[PDB]
This record gives structure tokens, sequence and C-alpha cells, in this order.
């Protein structure tokens, strides 16, 4: 048993809601909260714009340091740091994006991080500004993901296709 609250079951292990993923991680405090990262962990929209503001800056600070360090992630790759006042963790994990002309076919490997946390709350990789068909990304989570996932979708409109159109 676990704190998720409203979610719709698509699968044994796959569970979504329509949900502003800032609000519900300062809700739920999960263990795990995935960021939609790209290789520079500059969260500057998006997503990770919008999980950046809500730690007052502090995961932009802490990710230009692992940044300095370690250098860029590679595109399907993630990092795990601290998740500040959200989560005991952030997975920053880096989906293709789209409109730099990055390979699709890395949204698999982007989501087999996920598989390394038992369960997290995330976005859909690689949807939104990162241009990716939504409907698609969750197919591949789905299809990759084989640990428990709460996924929240921020656009009513576009949660409700995603449910109406999931097989
Ligand atoms: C149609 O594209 C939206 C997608 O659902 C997407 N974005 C989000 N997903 C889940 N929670 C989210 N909280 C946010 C707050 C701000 Br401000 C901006 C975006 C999101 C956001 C890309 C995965
Ligand atoms: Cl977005």
């Amino acid at each position: 048993v676990n704190s998720f609250s409203g979610y719709l079951k698509l699968t044994d292990n796959v569970y979504i809601k329509n949900a502003d993923i800032v609000e519900e991680a300062k809700k739920v405090k999960p263990t795990v909260v995935v960021n939609a990262a790209n290789v520079y962990l500059k969260h500057g929209g998006g997503v990770a714009g919008a999980l950046n503001k809500a730690t007052n800056n502090a995961m932009q600070v802490e990710s230009d340091d692992y940044i300095a360090t370690n250098g860029p992630l590679k595109v399907g790759g993630s990092c795990v740091l601290s998740g500040h006042n959200l989560a005991k963790h952030c997975l920053h994990v880096v989906g293709p994006n789209v409109n730099k002309g990055e390979d699709i076919q890395l949204l698999k490997s982007a989501y087999e991080n996920f598989n390394q946390h038992e369960v997290l709350l995330a976005p859909l990789l690689s949807a939104g500004i990162f241009g990716a068909d939504p409907i698609h990304s969750l197919r591949v989570c789905v299809d990759t993901v084989r640990t428990n996932v709460y996924l929240a979708v921020f656009d009513k409109n576009l949660y409700d296709k995603l449910v109406s159109s999931f097989l």
C-alpha cells in the first residue's frame, strides 16, 4: 500500500492521473520524482522548469555542480540527485528531444532507467516541449517499465485522450 491517490490503473504496474507533478510531489513526498531533464541539466521550462522553480532554484544549483564534476548526461541516460522539498530523490531522465532531431528509439532506453527504482512519480518522457507523441510515450512506458510508476499528466484534455485511446 502506498499514498498515491486518485490514479486510474492502466496495467499491473502503471497508474495515471490528471495532475500537476509539482503539486503531486509536494503532497505525496515520493521516494523518487522523475524530472524530464536534458543532458546539461538546464531546467529552463516544461516539467524541469516547473520542478526547479518549486525548489527555489536549489535543483539548478545542485545540477550545475553535478555537470561541472561529471559532464553531460547521455540522451537515454539518467542521474539520481536530491529531491529537495519535493521528494527524497529526483531521477533526472533524458528522453530524446524531437525538436533536436534525436532518435525516438532512445525513448525505450530512457524509460529503462525507471526499473532501478521500485516506485516512482513521473511525467511522460519526451512529451510536452520535447516534441514526441504522448500516446507513443505512454505505450513505451507500459511496455518497458516493470516497477510501479505513477504518471502525472498536466493537461486534462491530453489525459482524457491517453485514457480513452489506451490499448
Ligand atoms: C502536454 O505536455 C504536458 C505533459 O504532461 C508533460 N508535462 C508535465 N507533466 C506532468 N506534470 C507537469 N507539471 C508541469 C508544470 C508545468 Br509549469 C509545466 C509542465 C508540467 C508537467 C511533458 C510531460
Ligand atoms: Cl512540458
